């Protein structure tokens, strides 16, 4: 139906691959702002539309560019000058926004 091939992938397979990539993004692109992204032990936190950005980012990236990218499938990473550019500025909507 299509709808299946959104969690079929980087969800089913890889929920835990994808959804990581994205907090080296949020929680250091984020750590400008000083905002909440860290939680009560000091992990990582992300709210609902951040989340979106997570899971949508690295299900774009991941599925697209470990295989079809040329610059290795798991690096000392990329994050800091990749996940695409559109996605980028949904890292920023929940506190702050920008500094």
């Amino acid at each position: 139906q299509r709808v299946k091939r959104l969690l079929s992938i980087t969800n089913d397979k890889h929920d835990e691959y994808l959804t990581e990539m994205v907090p080296l993004l949020v929680e250091f692109a984020k750590d400008e702002c000083h905002n909440p992204f860290i939680d009560k032990d000091g992990n990582e936190s992300i709210p609902s539309g951040v989340l979106i950005f997570v899971a949508k980012a690295a299900q774009f990236y991941m599925t697209n560019a470990g295989l079809t990218g040329r610059s290795m499938d798991t690096v000392s990473y990329n994050f800091a000058t990749e996940i695409p550019s559109t996605i980028l500025k949904k890292l920023n909507p929940y506190r702050k926004m920008a500094r």
